[PDB]
């Protein structure tokens, strides 16, 4: 059985950007199929139900088995158009977003649409005298590096893969539809470092990336001096640099201990799993 | 007046990823506006197919002035299936690739299409031993920090920029469009770094990116031992790590003499510069 | 005129360890004269009266201007007593203390005392499974750096140099006493920094400790489990160690540019300035 | 059963500084109880005595077991003066201090006085042009580092706790006094570090932390132009940082290994031992 | 018996800088005798005759069991004059040199010459404009590193130990005579590295090291305007400075794990063998 | 003029290993040719006896204008020898070596001869149980990084430029010949380095180096315990690499402003100057 499904990009995060790719790595899964649409970085209401359109509009030739919405901030006025158009269709809906969708995580339950929301997908330093298209993917580096290096991703990859097995004996409830917040005490409860270090290394990447976010808040939306703003934004982006490099560092104990985690997919879809560099994933 | 665009994504190329969120950096601009379209990361010719009749599709109502197809190998089955539909559309189009795609790139200019061929978006490690989700994200982190911090994604953003202000007074010709191929030595034609050293070490980051390819091309498709080629794909991902590491290296020296170029656009789409943190940008 | 001061000293703090030695750095100035009392890290009520009442049977005989009484949380039943005994006594007096402070903030100005009370200086992860004498010791030393590098120490030593001048005119007025709260935003107002981006890789410093607080708190406090407050406080030195290299990458900028500031005293106590390495402070 | 001690710091050294505070380092031993009383930098023979009659003076109430000295040089005249109110005092007392102290150490011997000198407790570069309060602290700093890092103040804990329990037994006799020198060969007759590297690492970060002392003494003693004898200081310094880098390079070794010695005390003041993350201390 | 050897160099190399040495590194080996002559970095034909001449006159009275000529290039011409000089003398002799030698390799076994051709043995950036004594030497140490960390003058030491044994048997034949070519791919056929990211670490170490030769051929030998031709020779030396940071990272890995590889000799020339720090070689 | 020398290398020292090679970088000067002879890393007097009678002979033919002998310890037995038949030579001769050289350092001047005694170039740990060949060629790669970065490298090309400009108007006599002592205090009379920083770096660096000699003298010649040795020759090996770490962030700090020095050589032997990077040596 092929599985398939749309997602929809307005607007950028770290998780949105990556998550179709996480799915299928190496591009060799012959049980999936999917279609991308979006209106790039731009996630005002008007463009988001462009967005929305196009997926429903391929989604009747294309019959995905779901449809996933990403973007920041579940709970703003594109989102929440977005939300109310994908809870009416006839399509099981993922929401992936960041932390101010927290805001709306009762609401998106009532609408039977599931969730994602990842609090360090931190927002950037969004102020003309700081943020050019090179600070933009500077930042996008930093944040990904994270995400990926923490295990944040490996969440995001194991609940999509497990809502994909669900798809292929067919109809997907929503009660199969994920529920998931990402934080920084999510590794606790997870498997991922061989090493202590390396995990409260990824811990402290992860406090520090959602701690960003107040920090952009702050120099974005509050504070309106530009002596003050453009060195709080600045700042941000300083603390998201370092959060990567404690997520490398994390990454280097792995491999000083021959320790890594990989989980890549077979040809068939089945998630694999290996730890020593020379061992076969299985 | 405002530029409309469909960019195309099939396959991943760290350019192609970025390649639209450069133009619009803070979703301000108030002269351009875009769809995306694709298949994620499959680019074979059918799915490749697919993704140019989304495109179309959507082109009937939307109208795009241009469209940019972004991705692999240009000189791939799919990615060619992608070169003549584009062609032979009514579409003024640009083909986004890396180093592979200058074997076609005499045929791309008799097609009458543009071109920005990045030789450091290098082809990563992609055997299934070592490729997994994380390890995909992990490589994808370290070459846009490259690409970005280097000035490469500066290049890509003043060629679309310039093709944009093109489609504003409208007759979009072929002698228009780009036909860039970027590596090492396009640094030396520009004014990126305020300090020498700065740009000698985002030379050495951009032709250590360019010779990661041959190192996963070695792996990916000569080498058949995978006690010979797990190691081969792990040591490119390794370079490409220093790579943007060095990258890293030449921005903090250019914080050191508080001289970040920065180019960010204004709200009508004017490229913007500023070199001193606080200087605001015109 | 020789001013002197009575510094108490309960419980631990990065400024109430350093507050003292801030003010006389190569033992030489000629006009002032201290005496440091305390009780160790034990700031229980009983302690902290022990503490004070020491304090204050010296004060019969050494005549203080001042009294400074420093360490965690002013809002905790050791340090209220403390305030409600300064409070009472002849001598002027003020308070250090940390972000827990501010609850009592209003309470200090009503008391008639001073305070300096500095956001980033954190609590560490006290919980025996983690924390050793080495581990404080090493938290110490990053946090230590951090309110070093960053210039918050300038900011304390600046504020009792002041008091100290007018200690030496006789008339310490409830008027003179510090009222300061320190924390990232406090750089935003001085020009501790040639360089902008050390001043925002120091606010980044600042705002991780600042942050410490709130992993340590939940680590101490809320959290109950082990598996998950182990690894809990220990991310939170983790963080601290990253402030420190912050903080460190900071200072090496200024180095960069031959611009550290230096401010030392002279044996009479004036303030000197100088930022060129070879520059006599004047 | 509940020991109680003075200590004494006049002046400072790295390990006077932290004595107290490794020996209680969360503040819940119930058996033990200190004072600590000190002149500040101050350490001419008029502090010193100033600071040994508060110490005594308290005495009278608090009936300490032992009284400790810290600070710098204890052949220098305001220590000696200390060394010689101790002696002839009713209190066993117990002398800190760094290499200059080698000269008087039977001297100390002869006088019944324990004694703790360590060599890698180094003089900072005391030049008014070069230190000022910042300086001084990240000095401290980086030392706190080294020596926490390398297990000298584990040596040094180790010390006090054995000379505790003796106190709980009433029986201090001169033969309990702790009389060590400390410096890089101390770690090659201790068990702190489980890999060889890490233990070489810190020998080498203690021996140049030891020869720290030699550039400072040159610079503040020897060297009369200052042309000469600013950057001699300075160089001091930036040594000292290497030695901290070199302190933490070897605590991460241990972490890699999931070796981390860590010898908290329980509430009993037993001290406790641990070398995995999640392993409770026993 | 005692082998002899005497070893011509002209020019410089890595590997032929360090190459006797890498055979005798305590100078306590009682069964080998060298003789090193040369012409500095002079390798014209003339210079190169006169070296070659030195060595014969020599061999006269020494009687070496071989000779070994080391330099750049064995292609070019003062080098191929040393070839068909040794070629035609009595005494076996082994050329060592770098990737330009592939074109003379044939040649090479034709005249019954051995060779070791060291392809990360990089040519520097020789140009006046930036290349001066000291940044010689720095690139140099950088490269030293890389052949030593990653185990190329293992590989080395190894071909020549061989070479003694069958020296002290008296007959070398040119079937004992080495024919390598070392290169990355030499690391996958040795047993090196106990740590696998060691070994793929040190992979890419060689691989930008071979790399660098591109950038300074195309710097000193095609490019002909110095505004492109300075940039590109400095960031070949870039290049080679981060490749010495991976062999030193590779290194630090196996310090993590206590297996970082020794064969020393022993008196007699036996080449003995450990891992763990503290294990006797044998 | 045609300036020529002799060079003799017996055992090993960083600056007899690099100290022909100072002089023609490029290997382009017309106004010197240089022989160069030793018996590699032997150094017992019959040795050294050898290696003086093949540069004696060769010099009956090639009539230098001086002669250099380059190794360890102008004071051991071997070197000695070699003093003793240079002094009574006809040709003016320098002797290159180490601290150690210090004890003979009247005796040399009363024998007629030139030195240059560096003391940063410091003996390694030479122990079976830890020194192999590529331990050796490591503690040697970070050495020359460490004389190199420093300037000491530049100290000595110098020295021997101005002997060879003597030796091109006939009258080299005793007075012409270096006496030089280099020591971390040689860079306060030099102008290496613009930053003040970058030269307080690099003299921390060449204290270190120097401090790395006795420790390597306790290492091999005074402890006799492997247990204890083993360890102590390691730690001097890890405190080079800092040294070698420190000259590498000085150079970058020099980099940073745009103001690394560089004296290349003319093709005439006219020692050329510049700092900034594109401006042409002079
Ligand atoms: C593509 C980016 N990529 C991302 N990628 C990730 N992984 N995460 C993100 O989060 C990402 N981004 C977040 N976005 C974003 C963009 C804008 C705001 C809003 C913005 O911060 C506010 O509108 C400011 O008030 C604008 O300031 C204005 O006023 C100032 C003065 O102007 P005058 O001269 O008075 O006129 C000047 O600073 C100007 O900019 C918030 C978020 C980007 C789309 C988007
Ligand atoms: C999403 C990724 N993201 C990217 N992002 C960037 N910025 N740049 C890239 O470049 C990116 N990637 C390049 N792609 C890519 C994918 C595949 C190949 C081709 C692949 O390397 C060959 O087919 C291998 O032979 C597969 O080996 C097979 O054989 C082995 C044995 O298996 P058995 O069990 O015997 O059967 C095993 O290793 C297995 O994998 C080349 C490129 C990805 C789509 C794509
Ligand atoms: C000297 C240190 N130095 C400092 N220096 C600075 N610059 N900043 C600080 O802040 C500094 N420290 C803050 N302190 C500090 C100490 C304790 C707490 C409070 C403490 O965290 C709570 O009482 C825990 O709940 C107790 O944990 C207990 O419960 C567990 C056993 O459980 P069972 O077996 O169920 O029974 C075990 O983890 C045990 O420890 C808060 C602060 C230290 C004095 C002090
Ligand atoms: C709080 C510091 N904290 C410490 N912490 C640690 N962990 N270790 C130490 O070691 C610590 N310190 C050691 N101390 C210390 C202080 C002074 C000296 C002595 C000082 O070096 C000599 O007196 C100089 O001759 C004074 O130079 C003078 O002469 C120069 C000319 O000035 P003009 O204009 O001609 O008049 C000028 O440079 C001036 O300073 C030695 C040690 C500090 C108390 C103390
Ligand atoms: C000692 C060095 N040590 C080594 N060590 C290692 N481990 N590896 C090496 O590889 C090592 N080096 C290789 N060598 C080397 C030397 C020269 C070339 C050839 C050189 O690059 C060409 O001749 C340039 O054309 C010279 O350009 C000239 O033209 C320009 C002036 O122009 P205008 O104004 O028109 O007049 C200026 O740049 C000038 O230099 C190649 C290699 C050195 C001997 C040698
Ligand atoms: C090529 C090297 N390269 C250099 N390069 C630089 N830039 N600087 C140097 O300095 C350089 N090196 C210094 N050299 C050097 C060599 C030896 C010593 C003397 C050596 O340390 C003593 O003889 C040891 O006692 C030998 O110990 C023996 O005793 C033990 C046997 O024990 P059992 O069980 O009783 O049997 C074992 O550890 C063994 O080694 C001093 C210097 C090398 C030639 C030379
Ligand atoms: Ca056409
Ligand atoms: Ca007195
Ligand atoms: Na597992």
């Amino acid at each position: 059985t092929v599985a398939k499904a749309i997602f929809i990009k307005c607007g950028n995060l770290g998780t949105s950007m990556m998550m179709d790719m996480l799915l299928d790595e190496r591009a060799d899964r012959e049980d999936v199929e999917f279609r991308v649409v979006g209106t790039s970085v731009k996630m005002d209401p008007e463009c988001v139900e462009a967005a929305v359109e196009m997926a429903l509009d391929i989604a009747e030739d294309f019959e995905p088995d779901f449809i996933v919405y990403g973007g920041p901030n579940p709970a703003a006025p594109g989102p929440s158009k977005a939300r109310e158009m994908l809870a009416d269709s006839e399509y099981p809906a993922v929401i992936i977003g960041d932390a101010p969708g927290l805001k709306v995580k009762d609401e998106m339950e009532e609408q039977g649409l599931g969730y994602i929301l990842v609090k360090p997908d931190a927002m950037l330093g969004a102020r003309r005298e700081f943020l050019d298209p090179v600070e933009m993917a500077i930042y996008n580096a930093d944040l990904m590096k994270v995400l990926a290096a923490t295990g944040v991703f490996r969440v995001v990859q194991e609940a999509f893969d497990e809502l994909i097995e669900k798809a292929k004996e067919d109809e997907i409830s929503e009660n199969d539809l994920p529920k998931l917040v990402i934080d920084r005490n999510t590794l606790l409860e997870r498997e991922e470092f061989e090493n202590p270090y390396a995990m409260v290394k990824a811990m402290a990447a992860l406090e520090i990336a959602e701690n960003v976010a107040d920090v952009s808040v702050e120099g974005c939306f509050v504070e309106q001096d530009k002596e003050r703003y453009v060195p709080i934004v600045a700042s941000a982006h300083e603390m998201m640099r370092k959060a990567a490099e404690l997520a490398d560092e994390a990454r280097e104990l792995e491999k000083s201990n021959d320790a890594v985690l990989r989980t890549p997919h077979a040809p068939d879809g089945k998630v694999l799993s290996k730890r020593k560099f020379m061992e076969d994933p299985e």
